[PDB]
């Protein structure tokens, strides 16, 4: 529910740029298959910036009835607004998702002692479980560990998803906060590090089309079979890298269109169709995990 | 008018943070006595993060109606996905606004491609100039050079913001587009510097304190008088770096109630109130301004 | 010899700015009774950078000669010019030291391929092991793990001190290098984050006034128990950040003159003596630590 | 002189990498028939790093002896001790050089007090004219202009190369210094705008193989014609760039070797032979500029 390979779901779409409600039942049973831990709704993966608020929580409530209890789905209620994100999060009160995924807010560079009077309010009007997550290089902001520690001590903050691919925060956070807080890697080409560090788990762009061998792979981390987990991360490390190059989700929806995962690798502007370089930079990475 | 002086206004608010028509009032009043070229309403500095939509548009029109024609007003209509850019535009067709400062997608961090396709899309939409708007600090993505000159074909984009503080943009954008496409600093810092380059103008946070300094500064660098613009520079100085010594637009909405302009600093949540050390900072500043 | 807790050791100096034989002396006793693993001679804490050629030999020397075969001995050798550290490791073959730490050329900014051909000459005039030495901020390069790879498949190039403090390296080097090729933090804020990743000990600019505790650490490290390791980790984690409050080694320099360690904490310029602020700051970490 | 377009001239070796007098005679005469105001000779583009002091020597009174009184000589003289700086520059008193270019101390990292007292001590043991030299890229260390200012108050401190790219920094320097302080830009790319700004003129590695439009460049800055002095500029931008396209000075001795100005384009490692793809890059460069 919170720890092990936790996937930051594409939200699959038509060629109209709307929610594809066959590729989503495909897509979360191919997660339930593969042991993947929990889903991620409508996380950045899943194209969050671009969906409007209905839209969004169409989506998680579309993704959560698909799962019909069989995986844990942690929806996120990220805005940069605080009383935005107070009413994202109350849509999916008493909902049956079991926490939610709330980013520093972006453009507006709040001060740490802002980014714990949003997180301290956000947690305030909900009974869901929150993950902060932290992403310096998408939003302009950093959340620092002496903040996550006073966040920390709300009842209803229980983890951080860290996603500056600085491993020094693993253990910078895990010093200030209590023994059953969770740490999430946010970078898919650390976060085996990240765990050998003492992280808990990964919310993971990879694991969209390697939702098996992630989910292995955390598995051996968790029982302290480095070496091993090590194996499988090599195999991935071309995914972990490649899945970037081009804004993501651009290259995973590909990847999840070749991989037969989904109809169409259809995004909503902004994001623009994968170039023809990088389609073949994905297809090598994809060779090189053994998934063609 | 996209030349000179041009302030981002803050959106005064009462203690519920609500828009304050009587502090705007006195605003307006102050920006066309003290010569500013033109209002850029609910920018970055308006606290475009946190008014919603509706709101937004609300504080647009309360502005231009209060402006009465006495100065032009430029709406800020920025979103990070393309189809809300583009219905935000409409809500101002036709409002009376001169033009649209619109800032690249914050957060999903779009290729340049991406960019131009979000940019020309918005464009063809409106009959309005639109004044694009680069600050990678904020929203984790850079519009480079190339892609504005790209952009600059497009009729109605008829300008750029440039928020990086890097200075080498102002030419190697000039070279790119035609010598009536409008160069303006967003980096009250290093505007003059930006002016004396080939700039035009600055979209300031200075200028919601300094309007009167700020115009002759403006102007006269317009004339080539850059030695008599720089001895107004330097008493400007403190405030150009101190009015972000706190998340923007928390010190010059202090600044403005301690000057009498606004009723309340009062802002939205993520932003929290000026720390005593901050007042202190800015009220230094604007006495080096020779403002208090 | 190449693992565990090795000293960055100061070179001491009287108040005309030359080597103090009875403070390096007791420096030595400290290290042995220490249980400090090995000694780098005139490295970067060692004020490399003010010490000529002769002066460098000169004190590792008498170093080698006071360690009196109680305690390895590492000769800095670094140069930008690939002649000039070629001619520096020649001066200590057949001498009695057990290897050499040579830093990436500084200032001249050469490419991997230049890297690779400098340390490959290098060791090629010479019978003595060589640890590559990466720190970027000071030499304005960086030694990438591809590099490293090619490095390590030289007879006598058999490890690395690492100073990017970039934690990643770790995994990446470990890699494409044989099990035997050693990986060293020169990093002493994330050393222990470090080992816990696969590294196998520290260059320590800390381990000269907290020798004890830094063997105790490592050893503990080397031995899986890192929360062990980790509290002493923070009583130390003052020394290792306030040890650079100012440029390294002015506050290790004065920390052993405080702790009775040298007789005077005297620096070549450009080095100039602590701040009082400085000492304070120092004092503080000290304190902390239980040294005082 | 201190002002206009000055080379940073390389030093032409021959296979065995010893100064080459004949390639050195024809570029000296090449600078004095293309206007060139003054000759920097062995600075970095020079290979100051891999010429021992003997030999640097050498080659300033070799430039000397060849210049013949028909163009200024400046002599690198930088060194990451201050002891060394000043027995360098001794050996250039009553050489005939008109004043010394000296670096901000490299890999050692001194605080702002440590650069003042170190170029404060180089400037009192010594009658010539001391140019500053800031480029942190290469050395570690940021000189700023508050520094700046305190050692232009030194007689004999004349002025400042800088080689930052960043433009901000002209008149943050100017407004803190006498009206006869140059101000000289050390980036290529940058240095049109640099003079645009304020400064006096540039000392230029594009200037090695493009004297005459650089001398002309130049000229038409200082006198204000900046437009026309930006046509040559963007001719030169590709050259600008693509000279460090690997390490400065590979490039620009091919380039001088491809024009027949210097018998071979060798170097002393760790600098290393230019690339098959780095020659089409710099070819190109050269077409552009019209050159070849
Ligand atoms: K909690
Ligand atoms: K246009
Ligand atoms: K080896
Ligand atoms: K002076």
């Amino acid at each position: 529910m919170f720890t092990g390979s936790i996937v930051a779901i594409v939200t699959p779409m038509d060629e109209k740029g709307n929610v594809c409600r066959a590729s989503l039942k495909k897509l979360i049973d191919y997660h339930v298959a593969s042991g993947t831990s929990a889903i991620v709704s409508v996380g950045s993966t899943g194209e969050s910036a671009t969906l409007n608020h209905d839209e969004h929580a169409d989506v998680v409530m579309m993704t959560l009835d698909l799962a019909d209890g069989r995986i844990p789905v942690i929806a996120g209620t990220g805005a940069n607004a605080t009383a935005e994100a107070i009413s994202l999060t109350q849509r999916f009160n008493d909902s049956g998702i079991v926490g939610c995924l709330t980013v520093t807010p972006y453009y507006n560079r709040p001060s740490q002692e802002g980014l714990y009077q949003h997180f301290k309010a956000i947690a305030e009007h909900t009974d869901l479980p929150q993950i902060l997550y932290n992403v310096p290089s998408r939003t302009g902001c950093d959340l620092l560990p002496e903040t996550v520690g006073r966040l920390a001590k709300v009842k209803n903050i229980i983890g951080i998803k860290e996603a500056t691919g600085n491993l020094t925060r693993v253990n910078q956070i895990k010093e200030l906060v209590s023994d059953d807080f969770v740490l999430l890697s946010g970078d898919d080409a650390s976060a085996l590090d990240f765990m050998q560090l003492g992280g808990h788990g990964v919310i993971s762009v990879t694991a969209n089309v390697a939702a098996r061998d992630m989910a292995q792979m955390c598995k051996l981390a968790a029982e302290g079979h480095f070496a091993e987990a090590r194996v499988i991360n090599q195999r991935l490390m071309p995914l972990h890298n490649k899945l970037f190059v081009e804004p993501n989700p651009i290259p995973v929806k590909w990847a999840c269109k070749e991989l037969g995962l989904v109809a169409t690798d259809t995004l909503r502007l902004p994001m623009t169709p994968i170039t023809d370089s990088g389609r073949e930079t994905v297809r090598a990475a994809l060779k090189h995990a053994g998934l063609l």
